[PDB]
């Protein structure tokens, strides 16, 4: 449950439904805004498709 | 410190419900869904196949 990029427990955890992987929200959104793709699989991914995770 | 919404413990095999956008232990959410047909937080219909298994 670490961010796939930062390697840390996310402050704001989200999941990409394409890679089924956890990210820090802003780090995933940076990739999505810049490329329109999931950074692990290169599949298309929109901001609206990201699943924000409700904290415990 | 993402904990299962049922056990309150760090899941060994975390999964996400797309309805509640909430993390659970895989076995616990699967059992809840087998019993009720629903997401435990929102009470909406949920199938086992909709559960997102998170990639380690």
């Amino acid at each position: 449950m670490l961010c796939a990029i930062s390697g840390k427990v996310p402050r704001r955890p989200v999941l990409s439904p394409k890679s089924r992987t956890i990210f820090e929200k802003s780090l995933l959104e940076q990739y999505v805004k810049d490329t329109g793709n999931d950074p692990i699989t290169n599949e298309p991914l929109s901001i609206e498709e990201i699943v924000e995770i409700v904290p415990s």
